[PDB]
């Protein structure tokens, strides 16, 4: 451990072992100085043009954190093609972490001449929060991941958190967390940092699509032995009376047959079309949205429960706020055009789940009599019933991996609505910060705190290794499957590759459910 | 504690003179929508058939119906089928032909009369109890739970 | 009692990388037509951000 | 009875994600007269039925 | 006996694949009369290697 | 055809590169990749010994 | 070393912490450029200083366009050893059998 | 392995051993920075005065 000797290597490799796969990825980072080393109250109120639905209260800290909670940090696009073609599922088991080659630099600005020189004595402060005593920011799909392409250099985000509020004011039950109250390890150049984490048990991910549906689980050749009500009014003519008639279900009346299972839950949303001439001519993005009400606020049900996107031959329809939407390379932040975003599709789960843009079913409404016509009622929102089945939302190449289950008394089927894995004890947050170095103090005493600092920033590498567990394919199916493939004809540039200017780019969101399985 | 879940169906009578005079077997049925199809919710969730002293009422597609010996396949008469009865579970489960409860609808004030709202379909709430549907001498035994990511109370 | 809410679990300083539908009708005037527009969630549009 | 099974559809047409299973691809035991066949299965745990 | 793949190539490969859109009958499968049929001759050289 | 020796497994290629060092990054966040670098170059010796 | 250019004053100063990345490709997973008689050898006279060439490779084409069977190789996907000043690098190779050269 | 200590020698010599000969050669190299650390597509077409 000296100045003139490096303290690491470059490990970026993926190995396959039958039922395991170990992926390692290495990047290079740089950390600036946040808030000029100060804690700051930040808030938003109901004054101005703002509404009550968008207010907050919180604090902002000089610490920066690491986010690798997204699948493209670990999987090269060939390895994503090896994964989804040959397996019925996967879950992770354990991971590791390693920071090394810390360099700390200082900058000086004198009359346009900006000089950068080494600093060999300054430190950085890194610690992990294992016992979960902080707010958990990860798993909320923010920016700042490791880059998809290994030759790129990225910038570390900033750590800030929210508390309770009443408008732009706090309450008595609010909290303030000072991040210099936790034990941390200080590293000069020539040091390093590492730890090792172990996942708990979790269900496998369902990386398959059923080849069969709930309404078609019967034998097409044998009648049933169990009747139903088939006729109430006679058919002799116009002199009809009331009667009772019964029949057996068979091959020609397969909608009337008795069934054992129910489709999944429904929470209906509004339908919009990709052809702009077929929609209503008003701004209905928020007024017609699907919302859930929570303490005088209307939060957007995004992306809602796991429901199918569109039925057969209707690829142009999609729910307004019920799917994941991914932006292309160099898309605008506000008011991006339709040709600049990528819409995903969850048509694989229509074998069990209802379509998000249609109702669940039809129930009875009153008590029919001799002088009373019977009435029906359309169910738009249905909770759980005994005997339902459903499928969770699919995972993607650039979607998130995990999410922390909130510590409450009760929860029901704790899978994340953005897809991925549900964990009670997630991977811990890692917080990094430059230790301050003062400027020249006065010669006489002063009890004020020092506010004149030397401007610094740091850099180095990072290494993440995650081991996955697999489940192999074991089907007896005769005809060929469906595989993810490339395009055969020529193009201007190769997909999943660099530009002629050096810009990496992803053409399309890749799903996971391509193989088949019977119900 | 709370009663079990509800998913309401239409009521029909075994006295043919007491029903409505139209063909309402499919148009007034209880359905669930799945990818541009309307499948019949048969026999729905586990709910009771009829309340006290109302043995002549039954849900239109919510019970198991068994055919007698030498019953016809299509258009069997009422005297040729056998209707079952799940009146045992009315101690906890709601009746299939009636609503679940009544909830509030607005914010009453000095110049505003309060309003109510009838709940016909209720999902799970914290603290419910219910009973599964009974088994019979000529009914089935098992069923394979489908291999998905999530399911809730996997009883057939 | 939790010190934080479900609608406020995000980072207040970093934009997202995942779009949403932000505009259907043009704003050039009273001669408006139908269109499609997309935007990123950020610190000022925290009600529109994608949630888990 | 006879064994037949269903797959996905779009009307009277299949899709790309459909499946075809050939039943002579599995190992099977051939019996002349004078042979026999048997196996033994074990159920997993399950709640009691509420017969009350 | 086999020989496994050991390349360092970055962008995605070319794979043999099926067709995604619907059809009148599934390829490499039987007719409605019971006649097996092969649609096309399949090659072998789809992966890559440097010289 | 240019003369010499024919080998199935030739001597392996050796690849060398300078690892990049960034310039000063901004104080606010930006999800673009960094494109401002410090200009560097390296030098040294090499030794090849072949037995015939 | 690192260089700085301010108004015609080109200054060269040491850098003691920066690294270089060296690796060998034993399992022949890359294109093979050597043996095609390019420039950039070691010099014939030992007292000379030379300059290292640049690595580029070719694939299939149809005119100025690629095809589906083309390849892209990213060279930061292979394991490599990083050297600061004060390190070193070495390996050892063994030729297979080959006929003698006919020097007669 | 430090800053103030060299890590090699100069070996440039040829020895003869009856039926072997071992040759050693040493040079001194320098490596610049190529393409400003970027991968670049390069190509040539049939347009202009070029041929196929």
């Amino acid at each position: 451990d000296g100045v003139g000797s490096s303290s690491g290597n470059w490990h970026c490799d993926s190995t396959w072992l039958g039922d395991r796969v170990i992926t390692t990825s290495t990047r290079t980072w740089a950390l600036p100085t946040y808030n000029n080393h100060l804690y700051k109250q930040i808030s938003n109120g109901t004054s101005g043009g703002a509404t009550n639905d968008n207010t907050y209260f919180g604090y902002s800290t000089p610490w920066g954190y690491f986010d690798f909670n997204r699948f493209h940090c670990h999987f090269s696009p060939r390895d994503w093609q090896r994964l989804i073609n040959n397996n019925w599922g996967f879950r992770p088991k354990r991971l590791s972490f390693k920071l090394f080659n810390i360099q700390v630099k200082e900058v000086t600005q004198n009359e346009g001449t900006k000089t950068i020189a080494n600093n060999l004595t300054s430190t950085i402060q890194v610690f992990t929060d294992s016992e979960y005593q902080l707010p958990y920011v990860l798993g909320s799909a923010h920016q700042g991941c490791l880059p998809p392409f290994p030759a790129d250099v990225f910038m570390i985000p900033q750590y800030g958190y929210l508390t309770l509020n009443n408008g732009s004011q706090a309450v008595g039950r609010s909290s303030f967390y000072c991040l210099e109250y936790f034990p941390s390890q200080m590293l000069r150049t020539g040091n390093n940092f590492q730890f090792t984490y172990t996942f708990e048990d979790v269900p496998f991910h369902s990386s398959y699509a059923h080849s069969q549906s709930l309404d078609r689980l019967m034998n097409p050749l044998i009648d049933q032995y169990l009747y139903y009500l088939s006729r109430t009014q006679t058919t002799g003519g116009t002199a009809n009376t009331q009667t009772l008639g019964f029949s057996q279900g068979g091959p020609n009346t397969m909608a009337n047959q008795a069934k054992n299972w129910l489709p999944g839950p429904c929470y209906r949303q509004q339908r919009v079309s990709t052809t702009t001439g077929q929609n209503n001519n008003s701004n209905f993005a928020w007024t017609a949205g699907t919302k859930y009400h929570l303490n005088g606020r209307n939060s957007l049900a995004n992306p809602g429960i796991a429901m199918a996107t569109h039925k057969d031959d209707e690829e142009r329809f999609f729910p307004s706020n019920g799917i994941l939407i991914f932006g292309k390379q160099n898309a605008a932040r506000d008011n991006a055009d339709y040709s600049d975003v990528m819409l995903t599709s969850e048509e694989e789960i229509k074998t069990t789940n209802p379509v998000a843009t249609e109702e669940y079913g039809i129930v009875a409404d009153n008590l029919q009599q001799q002088n009373t016509a019977p009435q029906i009622g359309t169910v738009n929102s249905q909770g759980a019933l005994p005997g339902m089945v459903w499928q969770n939302r699919d995972v993607y190449l650039q979607g998130p991996i995990w999410a922390k289950i909130p510590h409450t008394d009760g929860n029901f089927h704790p899978s994340p609505l953005m897809g991925g894995f549900g964990l009670k004890h997630p991977p811990p947050q890692i917080l990094i910060k430059n230790t301050p170095v003062p400027a020249d103090p006065p010669t006489t005493f002063n009890q004020s705190k020092l506010n004149s600092f030397i401007t610094q920033y740091s850099t180095g590498q990072v290494s993440v290794e995650i081991e996955w567990e697999l489940q192999k394919e074991n089907s007896k199916r005769w005809n060929p499957e469906i595989q993810y493939t490339s395009n055969y004809y020529k193009s201007t540039s190769v997909d999943f590759a660099v530009n002629t200017e050096g810009v990496y780019s992803e053409p399309r969101p890749i799903g996971t459910r391509y193989l088949t399985r019977n119900l």
